[PDB]
């Protein structure tokens, strides 16, 4: 168990991905499949990654550290954090003045629809706090995935991934033998707009919260910081940013305050 700290310290220092003495199996399982696609023996890879900008092995290592899967309520913790921590913090501050949420890189639609559900169930528990309506804006590359999001249908198999059978029955109409559609009440809370994260965010306006998870890690360091700096814009002061499981923003002169919750961390904009 000694030749792991060498690896994880590498990732944090360079790729900006943090790990843990526990999750050492969901790692050594996934990259060992890629490592078998070569002659690297756990630490010969560490040195061979430093020849970056050559043959993309570095960018491949980034993969399989992340499930290349689209889940419902990914990691489960940021959505509980949203409900019982962030929204109450934000409700007092604002006086329920229509919170805006950004689902940056929404993909198939799953992440923002999960958010829309989280809102509904917060409104259900904390009645009368649901002043106005929260506006969720989900942005992505003009393509089949965003277009699939707008449709808001979903494979019966895709529903088995990260979604409670309660939430399925409650928030979904079955629109087919093998298909499922988002219920209009949940559907209506989000607006999809096509955007490349490399372009200007001025047209989007300001947000109380931003959800950008498992996105920036697939970028470089110089452009990751750039997007982070532009994400600091379009954020109300004291607004929150969700970066997903094991992403770190080690950079930016402060600006973003690291907020440790018990299950994970979020970032507040200073």
């Amino acid at each position: 168990n000694a030749d792991f700290e060498l690896f994880r310290v590498f990732l944090e220092k360079t790729c900006g991905i943090v790990l843990g003495s526990n999750k050492q199996y969901l790692v050594s399982s996934r990259l060992n499949k890629l490592m078998e696609q070569q002659g690297i023996k756990s630490l010969g890879e560490l040195v061979q990654r430093i020849q970056t900008q050559r043959g993309g092995l570095r960018e491949m290592v980034v993969d399989a550290m992340t499930t290349n899967e689209t889940l419902w309520f990914r990691d489960t913790y940021p959505f509980e954090v949203l409900k019982q921590r962030v929204l109450p913090e934000l409700i007092k501050a604002n006086g329920g003045q229509r919170l805006r949420i950004w689902s940056a890189a929404c993909s198939s639609g799953q992440e923002p629809y999960s958010l829309s559900m989280a809102i509904d169930e917060f409104e259900k528990t904390n009645l009368g706090q649901l002043k106005a309506g929260v506006q969720i804006v989900a942005t992505d590359l003009s393509g089949s995935m965003l277009t699939a999001a707008k449709a808001g249908e979903y494979d019966t198999l895709a529903m088995g991934r990260g979604l409670s059978p309660e939430r399925l029955q409650r928030y979904f109409d079955a629109k087919g033998p093998g298909r499922w559609a988002v219920k209009p009440a949940i559907r209506s809370r989000v607006e999809f707009r096509a955007l490349n994260l490399l372009d200007s965010y001025a047209s989007l306006g300001k947000f109380d919260m931003v959800f950008c998870r498992n996105v920036l890690i697939y970028f470089s360091a110089e452009v990751k910081r750039d997007i982070l700096l532009r994400i600091h814009g379009t954020l109300k002061p004291g607004g929150y940013l969700f970066l997903g499981a094991s992403e770190a923003l080690n950079n930016l002169p402060d600006h973003y305050q690291m907020v440790q919750c018990s299950p994970g961390i979020i970032y507040r904009a200073k």
